[PDB]
């Protein structure tokens, strides 16, 4: 169990990528201060087991056994539990039928993607959207794993935040003399959190090629989730921000990136986000409290214009009901 | 702080080799920082204190043996075998006061071991009949710490249907994991487990007088082996290990024996480290433990320490 | 924050003015409380002490710059005046910041070449010295001690003198001259005074004063040359300290890295002990309880004084 909110128990959150679970193998993740054991048997096409690491019978992770004959075998006894979670087979009494209370707990998990989401509670929300994954004009990417040690909620909330960009990431998505914010558009709906087109000053690298004027928006239909779309001289660059809500105070950020252009700007795309991520790092490792506080009436968070988006966020996870990792 | 059922039971926190003649030694028993010394005399016995000088809270560990006292570092007070402050330096004919006394505890050396009792000892050490037999050889283990509960390191010793997946090596075979119908006594003695088969043509029986002490039997074709397993209790998530084995075949399968042990108990500590929670579950976020009829010995351990009242290092 | 308000109200050294060159941005630790410590490329720039928190998201001050008599976040790039106000926002650049946008700046005093903070309001001044303004005096600063315990632990340390004989010894003392004499001690409104005793090598007579809890002034006359300190503790929480010393003597300038090497020893000396006492947290009057000799009487005062002043913070 957790300390956790039910809006986010029922939610589905990313912990790990397709191409990580191979056939027979067995991983490791932590989600809402759970831990998870993913396995998938040796055949091809095998479905994704997500569940609790923990066996039931003298607690030893089940995640350091083996994958045998679709099934996940404990190190210490060697109990065989199918893919549903119910022991099929104790060595010790191999005509015993187990007792029903040998089941490891399950979760839901599905494909999509090419992540894994896992919804520890009843799978009531819906998995983000991310239109442009069937379009082959599009190509893929996806950013290594982040481990962040801040609150999942300030790192969305830095990821909402636009008015740093001059300063932390100067050279790459702003300059420090285009530092003045326009007024911004964001609205607060059925479909959730979005912020309108915005202009994005970025400095001149390759003088040979006119300015890369971007325009840039964003969407949150689930609040550890952002879809953002930007579209620049010759390319339309899209991306799903992935937060994995480890616990309270620890996430991992993971990025899918989508471009129409070249393939070969696949190596320029993921060391242009490691750059920005690892400097937004750098301050979300540094905030106090590590938890993002909400709004009210260490003295309180001052809100300017230009934090509109970020003050629409705490008030959303408020309406939320979102208590686990915020103050 | 740990019950009176523990706290008046004999536990192992050294090897009587290592206490040498002028010597100062530590240990950490039941949440005790203790002090181990030995005066430069031969045939000099060893006092077992608490680590704490009573003026001003410096352990007595950072000073020095001298003329048949312990000297403390900070202010110079001489402390006597029996614990006494003797001589304030500062004050060279005053009678130090009678609070000037070191907490002091009961030491015995059985086995080529120091015995330590914190409390009044009700009970008598663990019994070893192989100690006084001279057709049987001796050899130690080295000490092995452990990040996990005395309670269920002791569990885990006590548990035999683990072998065939965690010890295929030297204690069981995987098309031998079927685990016989087992017997079980708690009795005045303590915990007994009936003779089992071990599939490596072996037999084996444990006993279990007292929570954290084990004695084990295995008779093979040729040789009989036997074990004192002694676990010293840190505190409640943390343990210290050690094995006094005797057998009667050759001598020159020491190596061979203690090269088996290690690997089979860095086998169990592999579990042991990652068991959750840390403290050992008593019958009464995680799920309840469940047992199968193999479990029948460890089940009656757990029931055996809530009988005692063990409140300490079990959940 | 958890602090007694007899200690918040007090002045404490949290740095050296040797450390904090101009235009340098430092960080300190007092009482709980984060300090960004920062000053300008004016020649002579005052020091701010301020809590190293920006209110508009809570990043560390002490990451941003200093730039033309400001401190600027990182963040947002915010800038604050000398007097914490802010006074741009790039992103609203003719908006006037809120009142709110404010830095948290506490009381700083330099003095005796060390920076003195107050978190609270300085009711008492900055403990006294008066062979500052001597000139034939030289003067010389040790480096930072940073201890793990108690600040009150290490001051009751250094009133200890009956230890000199057995941790000490070749410097204050040593093993066949441990008897300790009868010490006079005055427990006074002024504060806890300690007076001349003898500390052998062949023999010199030191004395001391306490008017601040954390704060001692030394004397110790030898062979017509009289040395003194200012043992300043910088209490960083309940179980950790800094240990600084400003030593003023007036005999030969030579003698300066042989002062600094006498010091640092005995200092290294009490350290192995203050870290291995136990508990952590100094006990007052009212493991097992501590146990008094008349050798003992001026750090019996100590903790008389303590909690006559009502000290929660840092004792047990
Ligand atoms: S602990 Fe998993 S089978 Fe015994
Ligand atoms: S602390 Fe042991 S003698 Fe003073
Ligand atoms: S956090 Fe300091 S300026 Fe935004
Ligand atoms: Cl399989
Ligand atoms: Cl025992
Ligand atoms: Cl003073
Ligand atoms: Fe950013
Ligand atoms: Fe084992
Ligand atoms: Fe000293
Ligand atoms: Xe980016
Ligand atoms: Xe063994
Ligand atoms: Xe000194």
């Amino acid at each position: 169990m957790t300390t956790a909110d039910l809006i986010l128990i029922n939610n589905w959150y990313v912990v790990a990528k397709v191409e990580d679970c191979r056939p027979g193998s067995i991983t490791t993740a932590h989600l809402l201060g759970v831990k998870l054991v993913l396995w998938r048997s040796h055949e091809q096409n095998s479905p994704i087991q997500v569940w609790q690491d923990y066996c039931p019978h003298r607690g030893v992770p089940l995640s350091m056994g083996e994958v045998a004959n679709n099934t996940l075998v404990c190190p210490y006894h060697g109990w065989r539990y199918n893919q549903a979670g119910k022991c099929v087979q104790i060595p010790a009494h191999p005509d015993m039928v187990p007792p029903a209370s040998a089941q490891a707990k399950t979760y839901h998990c599905q494909e999509r993607y090419g992540l894994v989401w896992v919804c520890l509670g009843n799978p009531v929300n819906d998995i983000p959207s991310f239109p442009e994954w069937d379009d082959p004009n599009y190509h893929k990417t996806y950013t290594k794993s982040y481990l962040i040690q801040a609150s999942p909620f300030r790192v969305m909330d830095n990821s909402i935040d636009v008015s740093h960009f001059p300063f932390i990431h100067e050279g790459i998505l702003g300059d420090r003399n285009h530092a003045e914010v326009e007024d911004l558009e964001v609205k607060v709906d059925k479909d959730g959190l979005t912020m309108g087109k915005y202009q994005v000053h970025t400095s001149k690298f390759n003088n040979s090629t006119k300015d890369d004027s971007m325009v840039n928006w964003f969407r949150l239909s689930h609040p550890l989730c952002q879809y953002c779309s930007t579209e620049a001289s010759e390319m339309r660059t899209v991306d799903l921000m992935v937060v994995t809500p480890i616990d309270e105070d620890n996430s991992v950020l993971r990025y899918l990136i989508m471009w129409n252009g070249s393939k070969t700007l696949e190596s320029k795309i993921l060391a242009d986000y490691d750059q920005v991520i690892e400097e937004d790092i750098r301050i979300l490792h540094s905030q106090q409290p590590t938890r993002l506080p909400l709004l009210s009436p260490l003295p309180q968070e001052i809100h300017v214009p230009s934090d509109r988006c970020t003050v629409a966020y705490r008030r959303w996870l408020k309406e939320l009901g979102v208590t686990y990792g915020v103050c």
